[PDB]
């Protein structure tokens, strides 16, 4: 058994005035709430048990969006971050949660596409002791934690936000635990609780499995406003060229079979009068490959 | 003249993007939506205004605007229970208009170009009647259509017609005298209070000005996922060309002299990390024709 | 051995006056001409021996962009279509440059992005009898060849643009032939001399592959002014997030070995001063993965 | 006036785009990046213009826009052998431009905006001296940077400052008197004849007219890849929000009644098939304030 989590604690000030009113996390990208892509993440995963982390301030808007995820065969529990000391900071919150199980973080405003990402989801989340990353080609690989590999392609180091980025591998937000996530975040000390340091903590421990995402999957940007547009184009250009869309959590459900047809129906009826409500109800009759 | 802000409910025409918050506080690039008629209503030099939202979403919107003071505004606030009609924000505006003057703007419609402070500026001035725009758009039975005689004088409007008269669109963007309250109460639910109909009220009195807004000018639409995106991609375009902002209110409020330049600095102070506050700093010391 | 055809034989008046000047296939996608991206894909299929098909007009611009194909490891020839006759007259005027040999057919303005592109490609170029074609999940089925499949996932009937689709799957502008194809094409009669009908020839032999291309698959829309657009911001958005580039045909050479390291430098030198040429520098130091 | 587009070789900066057709060829949205500047002269009242281009490409210009008597332009054609400064337009121009007034519009400038018509109309009625337009823009050192005193007087040029006087830079749009040639043939290279050298020759004999073009009109950049593609994403915008066209020169040749409803029919009938030329039979019957 794997429990999710998706840190959704919003952006601070960086974002600021767009994100004054609402979380980053809530904005649409296109269509949907941002958190709707990290959620069909998880859900593609297998993952039904998932814990929101937000501010206390925009706890009550995800529940309102997204409930207990009974209407989506899920288990979506809450937890507050009053303060925003470092993504580490989740498996304190998040400690009760997670109990004895193993764990998978997803970051609010992350957005991953392409083929057989299913598969590559899959190999993390069947790896059932250490911690499995992936690493991603960036332009701007100093913004991120950048890993670096030996001759023979073995990840040796791992650095948060270098000057002089080692490689253009950019950690992507997506991380898988064990059991032992939760006793190594509790002895971290502040640089903010770093992911960077929970995953040298395995790397150091050889336990840290660090996959390529290719350069034929898209890892998206909603760093600046530039970039979530760009993220709202992009997913637009692939739902109108596809007439298929891209994280609809109804739509993952219902092919998991987590949902059935008739839940389905239920669930289009409400949104029946626009192109969402429109897609769930062709999906009960469609053959999709 | 005062200013309304009608930022009601879009219904669930584009959930579940607006499942969680208002349309009007969504971000188009890097500023809330309602910053744009704001600025708009400033742009006219009104600074005494109505903002009219859903209960839910009234204080989200106070939360972000304060009571205008920190702008040198007035910002009073009202609810629209369910969105019976646009016509129903002179009922629920009734005791804030009195027996001024009043200007109405849709909180999602977005205008940019040269000598616009001119077009407000003529409208705002006749203290008789009614003052709309009339824009040529591709898809006019989405909207009020004007019809011209061969001389150009308008002589119908017909609210979301089958078969328009002419591709001329009512831009949500409104002028009237103290007349308005009193048409609007007369009116009857088509099931909605109809602005159309408090329109064709001031054109059969002969007493509707419709001014033509040329194709010089840029009024957007903010009514779908797709038109959304372009009206970001639009603002982005201008302001990173530019490095100047489209419908900052800090900066009109300086420009009106409504606030001095220790007002305009305190209000940089809480966003100089980010490229916002940069840009209002920047305005203290830059000389822009 | 299998040769390559790409088919770039304009757009007759459809994209004009845009396409007035020049063919639709010189036109830039995001940073490169639209030809690189079908060149790229059958360089991805492992195929170098490529014959260019235009118009008497353009074949010359065509020659000069990339001449005889020796600079990248390629051998490249060039053929006139005096009119667009469809498709499948692809293979009378390529039926010299065929020989005895397997083909595959490209159209000039099809891009292809995804994981295990080249796994794809190559499970259709391994098989030395029939032919293969790709099926994609489209919203406009009835711009396309449609395939239409049994309970069993079976390719039951192909039809050129249906005004009744009987699914949302459309045959991708890429085809793997046999020997068979000239002479199948010889005997067409025109409806223009249709590739659904070359294609309909092999599936009544019970010799038609078709293989799902998924919705984790990018295959662009180039036919409009408005999805042209749309595939210039989608490259763009791939290549400044990643900094690497979609189909790069000196990188794809230099990585399939058909050129060496001094080779792809000789290439960056006229280069050296834009992004394309330090792009191309980069690939020489950087081990990407 | 005589009006001369200067359509050159931007050289490798956009290669290997630019590789096979010159930049100005390219289209921005649905038509050929010089209808734009060629729109822009019209608008300015201008028929007779010379078009100056790389030897390779005049044929392409002259087979696009003819001798420009369809359009009741009077077009005529002359090469730049190689790219060595804007200046060089007015030696090549000068039997062309004899004893008339002139202008000077880059083929890669785009303008959009509300009385912009009025803007050129005032740089063209000044009979005497230059007229240019300064443009706020992010990166002035891209350009020529005019600096301002205390009273808004032009007191400097300078062509791409590494630290610009001011964020003004200078549009590619230039009003010249009779001097123009005479000023230009005693240019020494800085290796290019610079136009900021002829504007600075003009505002040292104070007759420069420096025109500020507000924050209200677009000036759009055709510089970059991703600036290219804004361009075309913006125009797209209007164009599909409006149904009507930025700079089809049939309209604004109709509009000018430089041709009649005949001459307008005649036109459309060869494009009666796209999207274009049921515009241009729209035209015949709409009236369009
Ligand atoms: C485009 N993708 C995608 C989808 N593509 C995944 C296809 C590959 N696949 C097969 C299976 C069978 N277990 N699971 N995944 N699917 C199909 C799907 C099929 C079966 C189960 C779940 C989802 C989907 O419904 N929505 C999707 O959005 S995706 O790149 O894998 C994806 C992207 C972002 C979030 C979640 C999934
Ligand atoms: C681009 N525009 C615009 C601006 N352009 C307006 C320039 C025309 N103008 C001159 C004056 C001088 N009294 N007022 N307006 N200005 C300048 C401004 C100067 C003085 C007072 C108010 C605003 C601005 O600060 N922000 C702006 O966003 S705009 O197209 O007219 C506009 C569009 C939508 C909302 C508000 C403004
Ligand atoms: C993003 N892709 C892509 C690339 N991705 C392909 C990676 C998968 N792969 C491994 C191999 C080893 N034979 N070949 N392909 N590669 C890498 C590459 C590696 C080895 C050989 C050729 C190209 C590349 O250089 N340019 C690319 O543009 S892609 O989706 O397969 C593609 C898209 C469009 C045209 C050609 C390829
Ligand atoms: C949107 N503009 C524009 C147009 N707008 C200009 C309207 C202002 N105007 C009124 C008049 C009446 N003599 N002339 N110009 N017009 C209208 C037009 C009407 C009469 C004569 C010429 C053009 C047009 O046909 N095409 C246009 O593209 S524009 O911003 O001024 C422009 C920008 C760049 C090139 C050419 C025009
Ligand atoms: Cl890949
Ligand atoms: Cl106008
Ligand atoms: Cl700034
Ligand atoms: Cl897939
Ligand atoms: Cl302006
Ligand atoms: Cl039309």
């Amino acid at each position: 058994k794997r429990k999710g989590i998706i840190l959704a604690g919003g952006s601070g000030t960086r974002l600021h005035p767009a994100t004054l009113a609402i979380s980053k996390q809530l904005l649409p990208v296109y269509d949907k709430p941002m958190i709707y892509y990290p959620l069909s993440t998880l859900m593609l995963a297998g993952i039904r048990e998932i814990l929101i982390i937000s501010t206390p301030q925009d706890t009550p808007r995800f529940q309102q969006l997204l409930g207990d995820g009974s209407n989506w065969g899920l288990d979506l529990q809450y937890a507050v971050q009053p303060s925003p000391d470092g993504l580490a900071q989740a498996f304190l919150i998040g400690e009760s949660f997670i109990g004895n199980d193993l764990s998978a973080l997803v970051l609010g405003d992350n957005l991953y596409y392409g083929h057989d990402f299913h598969e590559l989801l899959g190999s993390a989340s069947q790896r059932q002791t250490g911690a499995s990353v992936f690493a991603y080609h960036v332009l701007d690989p100093e913004r991120y934690g950048v890993v670096e590999f030996d001759q023979g392609g073995k990840a040796i180091s791992l650095e948060e936000k270098p000057l002089e980025p080692k490689s253009n591998y950019a950690v992507t937000g997506l991380y898988f635990y064990d059991q032992q996530v939760v006793d190594i975040a509790r002895d971290l000390k502040p640089s903010e609780l770093e992911i960077t340091d929970v995953n040298r903590a395995y790397l150091e421990r050889g336990q840290l499995s660090v996959e390529i995402m290719g350069r034929g999957y898209a890892w998206l940007d909603t760093g600046t406003h530039d970039s979530l547009l760009e993220a709202g184009q992009f997913i637009a250009t692939l739902e109108n060229r596809q007439g298929l869309k891209v994280a609809c959590p109804e739509e993952i459900a219902y092919r998991q079979k987590w949902i059935d047809a008739a839940q389905l129906e239920k669930l289009a009826a409400p949104l029946a009068k626009n192109g969402y409500g429109q897609y769930l109800k062709r999906l009960l009759t469609e053959t999709v490959y």
